[PDB]
């Protein structure tokens, strides 16, 4: 900047506005075919490599979309997402976005959270859920849902979100593959770095679905028996799980009775009277010994500008923007909740993975 | 110590895809009217008092909205896009997304950008137009355009952006304001910064609109008579101008006779042989030793992660986005057009403001 610093808060105040630009054009990236190829390759590839191997059909303006490509890579290699070299080229070049010298890119490190195949320790499925147009859409409707007091989605599509879901097949699967990408890789870093299964006779799993996660868990607590408690419609679709008895219900009427009760993801859906309401049903369940196992992120007390902190209150704004009164919440607020409910002060803390911890509330 | 390495590089991918969130809580924050109460306050104000100063309608449901604006504010908070205090609460709260404590906000410097009259200048209607839905809604066809070799513009609502504007009122009013506005920032940077208006006797300034850049011009160098040269549609709806010859016309054809051509983010719109079309033009108006002076970001010719060059290949996107072949250009590639032209190796850059420099080729 030109110093001003005048200059500087005006170019800060662009890229505010223009946070949109990375996410959409790594959207582009990942769907062109371009992101595998950056992440199986030996080499810093060229956009004209870069379009040759990721597209197989004949392209009409294969020239145009070559130089459009290297131009997202190079937005990109700005931000630090792919590695850059540029080199001299021998003649003239067709396919570059500037002709004295060829661009050519790699993956940074990251790039690995946007693979398709692998072992699918990836975030794409979660990614393509974040980027999808029907739940970005939303994001437009803030300013009226607050004057409403509404969720910005049912303001935008008229009904909530999970019931919109069951209008719209295509969207209601990337949710769901979104939300089986995110607890498989919670549900394999818990198995890593938590403890609290140990020497549970029965574990409920409160929206447990087809209750995999109970049959990963059993895959290492073999003594562990589980109930995966979920809607009958849910339950329903669920093949048999050894070790696991698959329960129909609501979790507003009653959760089954077991040593623990896991919420992965559940009360960050819900305002905090239908979140004491959830945890009462918990505590009833239980018997004295038993605890809660809340599996979600945790604000920190005050917004600290961190990568951490950030994620956090960026997926609070997604819950707004989701469910309006569905909010993340700070460790006291949970203990605020699980001690209306009736939980003992005696509270335990265990971080898991990605801003994930998971907190233990005892009867 | 990697399992910090492989969950910061988790949190950093989600970061990535996640970056839309900030752009959209701002537009919120503003179109609230919440942004401006932040910038007229004399200290730091609540969620609660901020929606009451900013919002005059009765609400159906104020508390909700104000723990919602809470909560937008401390997300900004976070990206240090405003500041916070957390104070205890001796009462009983339900207007922050906390009961224990109140969070009180003030506006960072960043925000006098977002001024609608709050504090002076601002890119107010530069930000309505970049997060405006229509223009947006574009970006989520990159890869089909890419794939076809087309704008994505054209990809999504089946036209080039021009065309589309003239049957769309309220989006081309949107369109113009954000030029004006731009427009106006810079013509004043111009005049304080830069030296090239000096000794010229007749200026004209291509896409001159009512040909307010020449009034103020003008307004410095009384002596220099304007020809303010735009489309003959835009020249019907021009009030006179003391010292400014208003002349219709299309920059293809010809352009007016001069000692300068102003070009204000003109070429950036058109692939190469369009601008050496327009550029040539330039060259047969001017007399010998006459000058075109050109308006324009210049991305570096390598992808540095900076500010400056980031803000640029992000301009450069938008571009693809509206036009495909319209792009930002580097020094060489700007000097490489004008000296196809007919234009002197003889080549001057003077850095203005919000990354526009004035480039200037002499004949
Ligand atoms: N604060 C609140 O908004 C609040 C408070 C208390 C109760 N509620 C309940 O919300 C209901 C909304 O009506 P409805 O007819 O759409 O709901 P419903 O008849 O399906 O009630 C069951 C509820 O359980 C929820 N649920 C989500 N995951 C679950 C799981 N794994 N297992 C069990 N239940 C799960 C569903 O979303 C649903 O709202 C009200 O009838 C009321 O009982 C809301
Ligand atoms: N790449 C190219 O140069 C290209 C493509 C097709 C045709 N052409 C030829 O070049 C000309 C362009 O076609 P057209 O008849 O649509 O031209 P035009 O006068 O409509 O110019 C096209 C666009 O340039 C801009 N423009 C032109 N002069 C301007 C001025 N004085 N101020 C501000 N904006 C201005 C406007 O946005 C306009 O929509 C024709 O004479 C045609 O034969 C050129
Ligand atoms: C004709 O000049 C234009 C500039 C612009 C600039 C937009 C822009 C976007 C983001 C920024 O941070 C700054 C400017 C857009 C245009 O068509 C939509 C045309
Ligand atoms: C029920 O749990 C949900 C989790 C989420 C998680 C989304 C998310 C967003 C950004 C991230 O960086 C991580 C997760 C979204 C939901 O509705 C859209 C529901």
């Amino acid at each position: 900047s030109a110093r001003n610093e005048e200059d500087e808060s005006c170019m800060f105040a662009l890229k505010l506005l223009g946070g949109f630009a990375v996410p959409f054009t790594i959207k582009a990236v990942i769907e062109l075919g371009v992101m595998d190829q950056l992440l199986t390759a030996e080499r810093a590839m060229s956009a004209e490599e870069l379009v040759a191997a990721a597209v197989a059909a004949q392209l009409p303006r294969p020239e145009v979309a070559c130089t459009m490509v290297d131009r997202l890579l190079r937005f990109l290699a700005s931000h630090s997402v792919v590695r850059c070299t540029t080199e001299v080229v021998v003649g003239t070049d067709d396919a570059t976005t500037t002709t004295c010298c060829r661009r050519s890119y790699a993956a940074s490190p990251v790039c690995k959270w946007f693979a398709r195949n692998g072992v699918e320790d990836s975030v794409l499925p979660l990614g393509m859920m974040i980027l999808n147009k029907t739940f970005l859409d939303s994001w437009q409707n803030i300013t009226d849902a607050v004057l409403e007091g509404a969720a910005p989605f049912e303001k935008t599509y008229g009904m909530p979100m999970f019931e919109y879901l069951s209008t719209n097949g295509p969207l209601n699967t990337v949710f769901h593959e979104a939300m089986a990408n995110h607890s498989m890789i919670i549900t394999k870093k818990l198995l890593k770095f938590f403890r609290g299964f140990e020497g549970l006779d029965v574990l409920v799993d409160v929206g447990g679905g087809n209750g995999t996660t109970l049959q990963m868990i059993r895959g290492q607590y073999k003594n562990m028996r589980g109930i995966n408690y979920d809607l009958p419609h849910v339950i329903a679709q669920a093949a048999p799980v050894e070790g696991v008895e698959h329960v129909g219900g609501s979790m507003f009427d009653n959760i089954p009775r077991g040593n623990a009760v896991l919420l992965k993801w559940i009360l960050h859906d819900w305002d905090d009277k239908a979140c004491i309401k959830i945890l009462k049903n918990c505590y009833t369940a239980l018997h004295v010994r038993g605890k809660v196992i809340v599996l979600e992120y945790v604000v920190p007390d005050e917004p600290e500008p961190t990568l951490a902190a950030q994620g956090a209150f960026e997926l609070d704004l997604t819950m707004l923007v989701t469910f309006g009164s569905g909010k993340e919440r700070t460790q006291r607020e949970f203990s605020e909740l699980a001690m209306e409910a009736g939980f003992s002060r005696e509270f335990k803390a265990t971080y898991i993975f990605a801003n994930v911890w998971a907190l233990e509330f005892t009867k």
